[PDB]
């Protein structure tokens, strides 16, 4: 009744509302909805954050500002809160006589006052049906594209009465443009100097990096965001940034979404030129595989990456043993700080068609669809990751079609539906396909040679679809001798850190270690027949006499060589 | 020949009782049949995403059916609709990229018939979704060699 005058004009009036940029067609066709006899109600839908609460905030300011027909001239938005209206509605028909009290003094004013229920879907409500029919009521609703679905589509009575003046998501120009015209609320309400830059660099950069939000409200928040950060940074203990800056924006979508375009000038920039001494700490070996991974970390860091593929595909093809999940792994290693923060997903556990559903999620109506799957949930939850598809070998093209769109445009949906985005995302693929091939025949190959046997896969798969989006098919060699050499003092080394922790202090000798680099040297099964040679001549002799109590910790464990066998002495 | 099936119908004078074009997109890898879907929804709609791209990615499986038209009624992803008919219900004057379509089930097909003859396509919920004013266009890779 006269508990309801909730003015979205007045509100216009005291300047209490954002100044709305650029709609002036889905304006346009809301105010000529609202001008005709027989059900003047539009309904702003449209996707969530894309401004259509904010086209009701631009009648209010438009029919207090005199730029509407002069028909509509003097009106009054209302925003009706559905809220407001049931609670404390706790007797029988205490809602009913108090929608019709608001029915009743909305008819008043005889058409002169524009209701505004937003979040229509919200409309206990049951009894507007007649009076938004014959135009008795103005009636703005402004809901969602899914929630117009499932609650108004479901009253097809009353879906009737509504017309559709459907809200688009605008483009980055049509977001600067936005940007331009709001920073003066963000310029003041945080003190701050939004600078022009940091607006076509945050509708162009949410604008790619986000992909769950719309385009409006991503824009829209990095600066309101960047500027919540620098008063923060003017307030707490020239220099500093009385001003909002494009690469304020970027360090604000890097701590949101992985990897910015811009804060790399320091010490980041030094370690990504260090990437392939840092990666052959790990992986010796294999400079052709550890250049063409650290070329497409590198190409993606001076935004040179094609922005719609992921940061880097690449196969894998070597033997076994040579490293080519050690490089997925010192990859993880060297961008998150760990080994095992790949989406690692081991191809040898979906040998069926049906073991495609896993990486999807199962669809609508079935078993798991409400999980999703483990591929696309684990990119959508963090986007900038490393994918490991280790042991990609099978024998089902319905499971290898799933990468004909990870690896070109970069994207891949749920079972859900929901499309999750590839593009900053490292996908490695290491198979072992040239394997008798590249051991056999090796020297001037240069991956034309293993390539034709993992194009001739195609009485199964690997369809030449496939190769054609892999963006480096590359080379693993085998191991040689001084490789052999060199893996074993880092499986050595690897091992005294086990044994630091127990207490233990070891010295390797001079032969020692050239035995396990002369026993543990197999050319067909790569380093881990050096991983066994550890394991069974200096951790089996270590381990009788840890148990044993023979090796007291603190003593530094000399590993001499005895006739031809490595003995563990104090 | 995909700016001559727009070109016909602007305002609508093709047949209406059948989409504005049904093109099969053959040829061999990396010729530009994916890019004539991202081309013509840029020309349509100013950008390459503009477009109902549907890969079919999980559509092999037996009843991947239910995810490009709907869960039956009653079934847990049933509140949700379907992705391609949502999409067209929502703006009935779309593309609609299906990208390597022959790497679907048959099923998929069997409810893909129906957009592109009647030009109408019911959903798992049981309401129907004209196609009459969209594109669809199916990328393929057969006849490749
Ligand atoms: N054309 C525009 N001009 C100015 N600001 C806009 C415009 N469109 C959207 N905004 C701003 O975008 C933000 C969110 O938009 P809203 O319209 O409030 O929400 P929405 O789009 O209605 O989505 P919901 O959550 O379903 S109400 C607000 O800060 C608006 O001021
Ligand atoms: N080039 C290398 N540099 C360092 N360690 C290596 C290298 N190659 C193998 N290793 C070691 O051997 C093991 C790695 O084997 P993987 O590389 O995971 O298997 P693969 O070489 O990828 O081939 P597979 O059997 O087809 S998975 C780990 O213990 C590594 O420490
Ligand atoms: N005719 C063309 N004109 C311009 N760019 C092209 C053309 N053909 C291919 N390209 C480029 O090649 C890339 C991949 O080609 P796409 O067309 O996307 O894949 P496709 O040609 O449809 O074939 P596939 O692998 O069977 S889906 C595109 O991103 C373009 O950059």
């Amino acid at each position: 009744l006269k508990k309801y005058t909730i003015d979205l004009t007045e509100r216009a009036e005291q300047g209490k509302l954002d100044p709305v940029i650029g709609r002036d067609e889905e304006i346009r066709r809301t105010i000529q909805v609202l001008q005709r006899r027989t059900k003047n109600n539009p309904v702003l839908i449209g996707e969530p954050g894309v401004g259509k609460t904010a086209i009701v905030e631009g009648l209010a300011q438009r029919i207090i500002n005199g730029e509407v027909p002069e028909g509509l001239k003097g009106r009054r938005v209302l925003a009706l809160d559905m809220g407001a209206l049931v609670a404390g509605a706790k007797y029988r028909g205490e809602f009913e006589e108090r929608l019709k009290g608001v029915l009743n003094d909305l008819a008043k004013q005889e058409g002169n006052v524009i209701l505004f229920i937003d979040e229509l879907h919200t409309m206990a409500g049951n009894m507007l049906k007649p009076a938004l029919a014959r135009g008795e009521l103005h009636c703005v609703g402004a809901t969602t594209l899914d929630e117009y679905r499932q609650y108004i589509e479901k009253d097809a009575a009353l879906e009737r009465r509504f017309q559709k003046v459907f809200v688009a998501e605008p483009s980055v120009e049509d977001t600067i443009a936005i940007l331009r015209g709001l920073k003066e609320r963000y310029e003041l309400h945080h003190h701050v100097q939004i600078t022009d830059p940091a607006i076509v660099a945050a509708a162009t950069l949410s604008h790619r990096y986000i992909a769950d939000r719309q385009l409006p409200d991503k824009a829209i928040d990095l600066i309101d965001e960047a500027a919540s950060s620098i008063r923060m940074q003017i307030d707490s203990k020239r220099l500093l940034r009385n001003k909002v800056t494009d690469a304020e924006i970027a360090e604000v979508l890097a701590r949101w979404t992985g990897i910015p375009v811009s804060r790399m000038m320091e010490s980041e920039r030094e370690k990504l030129l260090r990437m392939e001494q840092e990666l052959h700490h790990r992986v010796i070996g294999q400079n052709e595989a550890v250049d063409a991974v650290s070329n497409a970390i590198r190409r993606s860091r001076a935004g040179l990456a094609d922005p719609n593929r992921p940061i880097g595909s690449f196969l894998f093809l070597g033997p076994t043993g040579v490293g080519k999940t050690e490089l997925c792994k010192a990859l993880a290693n060297f961008m998150f700080d760990s080994d095992e923060a790949m989406v690692r997903i081991d191809m040898s556990e979906f040998m069926e068609k049906h073991s495609v559903s896993r990486l999807v999620g199962a669809p609508p109506g079935y078993v798991g669809y409400e999980e999703g799957g483990y591929l696309t949930e684990a990119v959508r939850r963090r986007p900038y990751s490393v994918i490991l598809l280790d042991e990609v070998e099978k024998a089902h093209p319905d499971v290898f079609n799933i990468l004909l769109q990870v690896l070109d445009d970069g994207r891949l949906t749920d079972g859900q539906g929901r499309t999750v985005d590839f593009r900053n995302t490292v996908v490695i693929m290491t198979s072992n396909l040239g394997s008798d091939l590249i051991q056999e025949r090796f020297g001037e190959l240069d991956y034309a040679h293993m390539k034709e046997l993992v194009l001739g896969v195609v009485s199964h798969n690997f369809r030449p679809e496939f190769i054609n989006r892999i963006d480096e098919v590359v080379v693993f060699h085998p191991l040689g001798e001084q490789h052999i050499a060199s893996i074993a003092q880092i499986q050595l080394k690897r091992l005294y850190k086990r044994l630091e922790e127990r207490g233990y202090e070891i010295h390797i000798s001079d032969e020692a270690l050239k035995l396990l680099s002369e026993n543990g040297y197999d050319p067909v099964y790569g380093a881990r027949p050096l991983k066994r040679a550890i394991q069974q001549q200096i951790e089996n002799p270590l381990a009788q006499q840890i148990l044993s109590g023979e090796l007291v910790p603190g003593k530094v464990i000399r590993l001499e060589v005895n006739e031809d066998r490595i003995v563990a002495v104090q």
